[PDB]
């Protein structure tokens, strides 16, 4: 039997603060790791309703679910059962910064996600704190190994409610807990959607499709 | 009859938070803008004692006091009386991030400095939150024009109490409030010292010497 089966569920716990508003999120998800597709259902358990845009949190809730061609080593799938950790910084065009620390493991046949998120310097009148965003554009992450780790860089774009867009640079470093084969440089195309939400975004459902491809 | 005289005093007000510990600092300084030298006397007026290292704040307390050769446009000196603004991000080797917003003006023959600082994601056991730093190494700021503004980039190094060092990358964008001539690329060598401090760094005195030179 495989360790990463064709269908895999996950559980996620997020804690952090944005502009020093503390919160906690608990969620459950499921998907098909070799198809590159997944969904999640997130619940704000502390600090709700959030006084900021959900969209800055949605990309933190799953790289084991990336469809990889056979000739591109699936570094983060190979990291299991032990798993991997990743560190991310997001630099937004108006000075806002989000930092993310995450640990992924496999317990009782289910992925376990632990996330720590720290966001700061968002303008009180800006689109994040005023909840003026409407989801991410489809995007591509440029992946490359460096200093024994897998790194990703993406130019991300948030749609704004009244038109136009709001941009951010994503930098992430992924590290397996045990040494496994890193890939060469390649690209991952990502579609991240909010599929449902209640009025104050205390209950949110997400969908993500991610596929790796050669440069 | 000059706007920037050979001897100039300044006043600075800083407010912000680091790992959501809020604080305010008020200070007075003086120096010689054409000699590239200055001193400051800072006091913690709110949120003391600070539960983090003073060294992350000391580089935020004065680019009007940089000695420039005659063939290098002194962009930030020319910006006065109106003055300038700058935005800074500091990325520390252990995931800590500091963002700084600052406004510089000239009122009644004295510089007026207003600083907003936001720091986050510092490990609770790291040298910043454990106050294990002992001042910055001498450093150089690589200056270059870009998108109509003056930018700086520096690789900064903090001494640690028990030996070794703790590194950070500084990126800053300086913008005159009125259009004045930008220089070409050049370097500024900086020595920033804490010359006195009380036991919990609620009163701190600093000294800085800065000189621009061709690359």
């Amino acid at each position: 039997m495989a360790i990463i089966k064709e269908f895999m569920r996950f559980k996620v716990h997020m804690e952090g603060s944005v502009n020093c508003h503390e919160f906690e999120i608990e969620g459950e998800g499921e998907g098909h790791p070799y198809e590159g597709t997944q969904t999640a259902k997130l619940k704000v358990t502390k600090g709700g309703p959030l006084p900021f845009a959900w969209d800055i949190l949605s990309p933190q809730f799953s790289k084991a679910y990336v469809k990889h061609p056979a000739d591109i080593p699936d570094y983060l799938k190979l990291s299991f059962p032990e798993g991997f950790k990743w560190e991310r910084v997001m630099n937004f065009e108006d000075g806002g910064v989000v930092t993310v620390t995450q640990d992924s493991s496999l317990q009782d046949g289910e992925f376990i996600y632990k996330v720590k998120l720290c966001g700061t310097n968002f303008p009180s009148d800006g689109p994040v704190m005023q909840k003026k965003t409407m989801g991410w554009f489809a995007c591509s992450e440029q992946m490359y190994p460096e200093d024994g780790a897998l790194k990703g860089l993406s130019k991300m774009r948030l749609k704004l409610k009244d038109g136009g867009h709001y941009d951010a640079e994503f930098k992430t470093t992924y590290k397996a807990k045990k040494p496994v084969q890193l890939p060469g440089a390649y690209n991952v195309n990502i579609k991240l959607d909010i599929t449902s939400h209640n009025e104050d975004y205390t209950i949110v459902e997400q969908y993500e499709r991610a596929e790796g491809r050669h440069s």
